[PDB]
């Protein structure tokens, strides 16, 4: 099942798509709902028709409908480095934590910081390289189980790190930081989660400014040990999201930029699409 | 005015005590009633007799009302160093974040991840060596103003954090990483902020394991600014807590150990007292 | 348009069929929907399949889903006679009634003393001859405009009335005094609201114990009237149902009995379905 | 116990009084609390000053906080004569139920037209004749058990009603039709509901224009047996008012008028005092 949800008139209508093309109007809460697919499969709604999933992928509106965010996740959180600077004893922070058992794991936002597909990601206003980073998310409940999977673009502020690394924070939390979507799909319409291409592509002015891509299959932190670390001590919400960490990372010269468009693609998921909005003084 | 709250059978009930020792019950939410006060100190509520504030300080339950935290916070954010390890070009990260304009701000919790007077803080299960951290904070509005003061233990699994700064998170996010209280003083109880005595007793069976002081006139870092750089592009909702750094840290023998009582006290706010409690594997 | 709900796992959910066969499932409130149509006949809902009202209308429930009241209306009144006893003056209190300018209005039920199709009708414990009374009914808005049609059954202990007026109130109001449904249709599905076909048949045993029939064209008091008096100083909730009094009267030994089957049946609206329960001591 | 309710800038609290003149600001819902009181006499709340309860009873509002009535009833309901118009056989109709196994009991409101202590009772708009009916009222659970006692005032339109008995219910039912408070006693606050003092004074430009007065030992149908009536196959709501039926009733040509004040005592409740308003065409 794939998941997504629309705004209409102020309020919020969730959908689930099944591979045979045909629409469900989901009746509970779409979190609610993703638990009870994970234990059994079943559904409660409507087949709807006159709903046009494949036009609001390309055009975001269509009517009075919207999509946006397919749930609002109570929490975010974080995994990095999964594939002159600070270092410890001259070896470097980042590479420290790719050899130790602690993986690195970060609080990255709160719902009313995401945004969803065909809304505007943002650029703080004191950053002068921002980047994007495609990432494979999943949606947890309570236990730290797998309810199902999402694309994920984890902005973030690379200059204000790379100054300092107890700036991460102020680079990763803000406005806007934050996009998710276009779906939810659920545990079972991906076999292996270790086999999924994941592709980013910026656009300036209709201009390709930066494409790239990677396999799933290049992971060194395995995601089950991720959840762990999460949720040890740490008592997560249902329906919490984890961004597993990025593979893909332009030079300093592609920083983003105002009306920019950032595409992100994975493999049975979708493609996520969102404008850059760099923001003011 | 001095804000706190009980929970009485499953239900909360807000009191505010005026200096003239005379209890009112709240007719408002606590968070909706600091505001109102910051506008024009008016206080909706009744005048109440036969609330013992004094003995729930000490006590923290009589009869069917128990005390807790003053108010739910919707966010609470940190800041550092505002009074062998990770160095970039042979300066400290510290130092360098110490000198720089800008300064350090992490997330440091989630209402369900804070507790109260009279409930236990936790060390992680994994941590060798967890400090509490004694700090001044301050409730704030969406504009950054404001609200009041209180007394907040930023609790902090310092051995994780040492052991890389990318472990600042884990170490800052988990049940019971946070404690507050016991009441919220309004802006006007408070004449001057950067001239008050913190001081922090750790409590081993009976026994004085620890003590300290500090005043916030050696504070480097000022409110306004740390404020600043939380809310730049960064939107906040009413209630957030800012923990605005300590200025007391133990050695690293000092690290908590359970059934450990750690007790803090600031000058025209109160005592705070929280058991600790070690977690389980 | 004609609207109908159903019960579905413990939650309602609204729908409304067009005379093309084609259901919209309903965004709104019904009675909020009803009112919006009133307006300017729009509609907020997306098209479903799968909704077998036809099946629905026949066998009460499929799958997990079951017919019911259309609306839960806040208030349900009665009217009274608009085709050895009381007398004043040697006349009749209802041929009284009959010639006055003022009609009789009463209060019929709430809305958890009404049921709809497929569910049981009540005959009160202590009642020896209850009558259903088969009647055209208006749902209203707050000003009294009619924003629908339906079928009502005012279920009445006729013996308890005819031996004495002021028990009529008791005649009339108790756990399953009123039945209607199962739609409730638009003003534009009637055009002429004096010129419709009201059949009442009683079913014992799958024995047609009663039949009867009789046209709106012999309705003496208008409905605008009925209304005119409801709501003079009278203030009504949006949602009102208005029933406008039955031209059907079995005779004394009609009397309703457990088990009985009620069906009504007004045209371009349906026909309602009713078991029987006789209440116990 | 005796419990009464207040507007405060748009919000409701509930207070009750003591015997010993101390007044309890109530934590629950003030019909939920006469139930846990009829169970152990146990009451939730915190002791209060400043509430000046006897100010309140003669000037009906003090700063910001106006009392009302004590309680929002989900339905009130009246029984009838417990103590040239329509007859059966040469019998009137009010004299044949006053023999009858079966006493009268009619629907009087729903809480949006009843009104309290200090708010204007109304006179519809077409009755010439308008007289208010000074009762005992009881507040009841859905077991029909007796929570407590408070005045009502029946006002009845008895132009309307000796005109034709089928007009009881529009003679009953409008707003403003009903008045009730101030207070709402605990049972155990009347030793003997069948020993108390009832008087009615209506009071026009400073002139009494009427009194009268009654005990309720000349009540000749008992309370439990208009409960009785009243439940039977009737399932009401915690917190419904029964009305038990006056006996004062004031000549023809003592009919309200616009401005006039309607004040009725019964003994140990209070004094329940409401303005007359005459509506319009
Ligand atoms: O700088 C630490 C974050 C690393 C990260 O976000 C990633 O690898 O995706
Ligand atoms: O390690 C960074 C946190 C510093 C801090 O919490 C403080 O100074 O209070
Ligand atoms: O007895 C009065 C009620 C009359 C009535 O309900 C009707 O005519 O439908
Ligand atoms: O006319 C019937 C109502 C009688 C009544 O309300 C009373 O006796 O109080
Ligand atoms: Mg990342
Ligand atoms: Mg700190
Ligand atoms: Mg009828
Ligand atoms: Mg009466």
């Amino acid at each position: 099942m794939k998941l997504f949800r629309v705004v209409k008139r102020g309020y919020y209508i969730s959908y689930a798509i099944l591979d045979n093309s045909t629409i469900i109007r989901l009746d509970e809460d779409p979190i609610k709902a993703l638990m009870r697919y994970s234990e059994n499969k079943e559904v409660l709604g409507d087949r709807v028709t006159g709903i046009d999933y494949q036009s609001l992928l390309k055009s975001f509106q269509i009517n009075d409908i919207r999509i946006t965010k397919p749930i609002d996740p109570p929490e975010v959180w974080g995994s990095g480095i999964s594939y002159n600077v600070a270092k410890i004893l001259g070896k470097t922070i980042y590479e420290k934590v790719y050899d130790a058992v602690r993986p690195e794991i970060f609080f990255k936002a709160t719902p009313n910081r995401c945004v969803g597909h065909g809304e505007a990601i943002a650029v703080r206003s004191d950053s002068e390289w921002t980047l994007p980073e495609p990432e494979l998310a999943v949606v947890l409940d309570s236990n730290g189980k797998i309810l199902g999977y999402t694309i994920m673009d984890d902005v973030s502020a690379r200059d204000l790190e790379a100054e300092n690394p107890l700036y991460l924070p102020q680079s990763k939390i803000y406005a806007g930081c934050c996009a998710f979507g276009p779906v939810i799909v659920t545990s079972d319409e991906i076999k292996n989660p270790y086999s999924l291409d994941i592709t980013l592509k910026i656009v300036r002015e209709g201009r390709v400014f930066f494409e790239g891509s990677v396999n799933t299959n290049k992971m060194r932190r395995k995601i089950e040990e991720q959840i762990q670390y999460l949720i040890r001590d740490n008592p997560i919400p249902d329906g919490t999201i984890l961004t597993t960490g990025t593979a893909i990372v332009p030079g300093r010269d592609k920083g983003l930029k105002d009306e920019d468009i950032v595409e992100i693609t994975i493999s049975n998921i979708g493609t996520l699409i969102t404008p850059v909005k760099k923001r003011r003084k």
